[PDB]
């Protein structure tokens, strides 16, 4: 079949980086009428990528006949799959065109196609890195229509060359877009944002005078934190590196942060999400039949997650450290709930539970409504987040929630959650274990009803080290 064989020769053309074998074979089935697939589409677009870009001539085939392949496959109109976005967008970054990359994009709209995220990476980079803010802002303003998301790197790219290119309404819009889509900044972010604060464009803009009743409404209507409505104040700003009390007060300032409210419209919208996707998991009649156990048993004040506090710091499974967080979480509920536990079966029955008075114990638990077996080859995690947020307590856990299944449950609801929820443990030789509570504040960037910034780096472990922060405050 020449279909099937075309495929085998391009499978083979190649692991051997064959390009210019790549671009015969191309040519050759239109020359036989052989239909190009989705798969032959998707090789092809691959092998160009490997070519490179001519530091020294007119630039070569693989690369520039490449986009050529990937106009034909939509012509064409084969369907691109998650392959098809990924080798474009290699075939975009090797070439380093940002005209030509913005050009795929545009192509794929003309045909009804949805860009991906990583299909505008090379465009909105090269423009970037060519000072090119004009052409960075069309690729923006493109990416919003078509409704893709971007995320902290392609904020941090359109704030740098608004930065460079004096456009200090375009610092402001992108400050905003940080704070409502990152949150918390990584260190070159971070870098950046503390240079436009001590730069002389930030010193030269804000207004001496403004409408307060406007401010305040702002702040109401944006849900806390912030105000949207232009640099305040005017002058040279002290830009300070610090951290916050454990109580959000700058020690800079002394400003105290905002604690920002989560509509519980969005929390009954996440909840329905969680239990969708959980159920395209797990066995549905297992995740059911928790949903049914829950809707019996509780109220609940925390639920735990069994197995990582059995783990986490441990060489193998420390029944002392569960115990003692089942009974500091007993002891900090206001009428002495037992938190749910939510640990494997398998772990019910046979160390945890080695030990007789521990076997007891975990059905015990189970007993008082407080402990919930899950079955064999269940994720737990679905189970004990599925409880937190149904239960609306807190959740104690010391993983991570941010790879594999994680990713799946989005970067603005689920971490603004987390935080209100999450409660981790810490472990000392003077003092044993505590549990570290939810802080009484917003770990945000936040804008001040008179225009003072605070700007939280993001870290690995807030436990760990200690989080800084950036404090900007007019000088007068
Ligand atoms: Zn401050």
């Amino acid at each position: 079949s020449p279909e099937a064989l075309l495929k085998q020769k391009l499978d083979m053309c190649s692991k051997k980086g064959d390009v210019l074998e790549a671009l015969r074979l191309y040519d050759e089935a239109r020359r036989n009428g052989v239909q190009l697939s989705q798969y032959h589409y998707n090789v092809l677009l691959y092998v160009c990528s490997l070519a490179e870009a001519a530091t020294e001539s007119s630039p070569n085939p693989g690369l520039s006949r490449g986009f050529d392949i990937f106009k034909q496959m939509i012509v064409d109109k084969v369907v691109p799959n998650e392959a098809t976005f990924t080798n474009g967008a290699r075939l975009a970054v090797a070439k380093d065109d940002p005209e030509m990359a913005f050009d795929m994009v545009k192509q794929m709209k003309a045909f009804g196609i949805q860009p991906r995220l990583r299909s505008y990476g090379p465009a909105l980079f090269g423009f970037c890195r060519k000072g090119d803010a004009d052409k960075a802002y069309e690729v923006d303003a493109h990416m919003v229509e078509s409704e893709v998301v971007p995320e902290e790197p392609e904020l941090a790219a359109l704030l740098k060359v608004s930065m460079d290119t004096k456009n200090a309404d375009k610092v402001y819009k992108t400050l905003q877009r940080l704070r409502d889509l990152v949150r918390q900044v990584s260190k070159s972010t971070f870098d950046m944002i503390e240079e436009w604060f001590k730069s002389e464009v930030a010193t030269k803009t804000g207004v001496k005078k403004w409408d307060v009743k406007k401010i305040r409404d702002a702040v109401v209507s944006g849900g806390g934190g912030w105000h949207g409505q232009g640099w305040l104040g005017t002058g040279k700003w002290n830009v300070k590196r610090t951290e916050m009390d454990e109580n959000g007060v700058c020690k800079c300032c002394k400003e105290k942060l905002v604690c920002i409210d989560i509509n519980p419209v969005e929390t009954e919208t996440f909840a329905a999400s969680l239990t969708r996707l959980a159920c395209e998991r797990e066995v549905k009649a297992n995740f059911n039949q928790f949903q049914e156990w829950l809707e019996r048993h509780g109220p609940f004040d925390a639920v735990i997650d069994g197995a990582n506090m059995g783990l986490v710091n441990q060489r193998s499974f420390s029944f002392f450290q569960l115990n003692n967080t089942v009974q500091r979480c007993q002891q900090i509920s206001p009428s002495k709930r037992l938190p749910l536990v939510i640990l494997h079966k398998s772990r019910v029955n046979g160390g945890p539970a080695t030990y007789p008075k521990n076997r007891a114990l975990l059905e015990k638990w189970k007993n008082a409504g407080a402990l919930y077996a899950t079955p064999p080859g269940s994720n737990d995690d679905w189970y004990w987040l599925y409880a937190a947020v149904s239960c609306k307590c807190l959740l104690v856990t010391n993983d991570e929630m941010r790879d594999h299944l994680f990713q799946l449950l989005g970067n603005s609801f689920f971490p603004r959650w987390k935080e209100k929820h999450q409660v981790r443990i810490s472990v000392t030789r003077e003092d044993g274990l505590k549990l570290n509570m939810p802080p009484p504040y917003s770990i945000v960037i936040q804008e001040s009803e008179d225009g003072t910034w605070h700007v939280p780096m993001s870290v690995e472990d807030d436990l760990q080290t200690s989080r800084q922060w950036l404090c900007a405050k007019r000088s007068k």
